[PDB]
């Protein structure tokens, strides 16, 4: 591991971004950008993948795919292969398909076959960029005169971004909508969250993209990734899950001018229908997080504060829990996915509803980034705010929590509110 002390002035986010942009070009080689509490880790080359299918499970390295078939569990077949990738090297990176959720509620049966569940690798390299400094780890010589070829000159000027039309309805999100409410008003379910794609029809520069929308947003993390075909750039306004070596596992609910900031803040504090939603989802987490904890272990350490992120202000949780020792980091995972704000209430039945009233498979959207470690850490973001790029396709994705009370055309501008967070600072390549 070596060092390199970081250039005075510069925004650890700008060098982050254009590392993974310029060096993994000249290599040209797949990667994943994670920030997570003020470090921002690029895990550059595949060394080896997991590729986690409905169906299969793949370990691909060095030209050589070992195919095995699953069953049980996701989470076990994901972290028996990824617990051999850590025996390796001290990392492992990814993302999890919201799909990955659905056998917990016995619907894997409704995916079609070579469905997506999880893309997990381990890199070659991995150089952690923060205020302090650079570190890096198993650079290479041709990484290591890449770097400093970067280094010696300043970050690319961010170009004016490109606007994109979501007033469109091709999906029939609104139709969509009214379909839930009277599902809802019969009893089905108390609440679902439906979402649509917006296509956007210019092709993005994904590192650019992300380094424009990350100056104005302080998210709970964020990601960008160029991986096995896919692009991926987002700011995840919430923690699915953290586990930590001591043991100790996180989960992080969210549910919700200078004196303009301050109303929105108290209404935030005040709303009725919030607080109900957030009781029961705080309930959920904390159900949930006991069939894996030490008995006695789960606790709300914060409950119903406000988390400023710079252009959002949220309301939230953090319930806490000891990992037991009969349970794992990926059972944890398992037991806290999808989020209720990727699903609804309750959870089973709003899976069931995403099924049938939204595009299905969602794939990384409403699904997680993910960062493992060999000392046992999981840091799971939730993909909520994010823009995508898979073979000649661009969109963005955005969804609301819809209840009895919601109207079509409401909800759809809560759509347009919530692409709001991406859809002014996307860079055309
Ligand atoms: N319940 C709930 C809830 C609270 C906050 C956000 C969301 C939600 C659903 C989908 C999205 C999004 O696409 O950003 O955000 C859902």
């Amino acid at each position: 591991s070596s060092s390199i002390p970081m250039p005075a002035g510069v925004n650890p986010a700008d060098l982050a971004a254009e590392l993974a942009a310029v060096v993994t070009e000249s290599v040209d080689e797949d990667y994943l950008l994670y920030e997570c509490d003020g470090q921002w880790v690029l895990a550059a080359g595949v060394q080896a993948m997991v590729e986690l299918d409905s169906d299969e499970l793949r370990v691909i390295r060095d030209g050589v795919t070992r195919r095995q078939q699953w069953s049980g569990r996701p989470g076990a077949a994901l972290g028996e292969a990824v617990d051999r990738l850590l025996l390796e090297t001290d990392q492992a990176f990814g993302w999890v398909a919201f799909e990955f959720g659905v056998h917990r509620y016995g619907l894997q049966q409704r995916l079609a076959p070579h469905t997506p569940l999880a893309r997990v690798f381990s890199p070659r390299t991995r150089i952690m960029v923060s205020e302090k400094e650079i570190r890096l780890f198993d650079a290479g010589i041709r990484h290591r005169e890449a770097i400093d070829r970067l280094l010696a000159t300043g970050v690319r000027e961010v170009p004016q971004s490109r606007s994109v039309d979501v007033s469109d309805d091709p999906s029939g999100f609104r139709r969509r909508v009214a379909v839930a409410v009277d599902e809802i008003a019969a009893g089905r379910y108390h609440k679902v969250i439906l979402s649509r794609c917006v296509e956007v029809p210019f092709a993005i520069d994904f590192p650019l993209t992300y380094r424009l929308g990350r100056r104005h947003n302080t998210p709970v993390r964020s990601f960008l990734l160029q991986l096995g075909g896919i692009r991926a750039l987002g700011y995840s306004p919430e923690l699915v899950t953290a586990v930590r070596a001591d043991g100790v596992v996180i989960t992080e609910p969210l549910a919700g001018g200078p004196a303009i900031d301050r109303l929105a803040r108290d209404d935030l504090e005040s709303n009725s229908k919030e607080i109900v939603e957030h009781a029961i989802s705080v309930r959920s987490s904390l159900e949930e997080i006991t069939d894996i904890a030490e008995p006695g272990s789960a606790a709300v350490i914060d409950f119903m504060t406000v988390r400023e992120r710079g252009s959002v202000q949220h309301l939230g949780s953090t319930i806490r829990a000891r990992l037991d020792p009969s349970s794992d980091r990926m059972a944890a995972l398992e037991a806290l996915f999808p989020a209720v704000t990727a699903s609804g209430i309750p959870k089973a039945a709003g899976v069931e509803a995403i099924f049938r009233l939204d595009e299905c498979p969602r794939g990384l959207y409403s699904g997680a980034v993910v960062m493992l470690s060999a000392d046992g850490g999981l840091d799971a973001a939730l993909t909520l705010r994010a823009a995508y790029q898979v073979g000649g396709r661009t969109w963005l994705r955005a969804g609301a929590g819809i209840i009895e009370e919601s109207e079509p055309e409401r909800e759809f501008e809560e759509t347009c509110e919530k692409l709001s967070t991406l859809t002014p600072y996307l860079v055309a390549r």
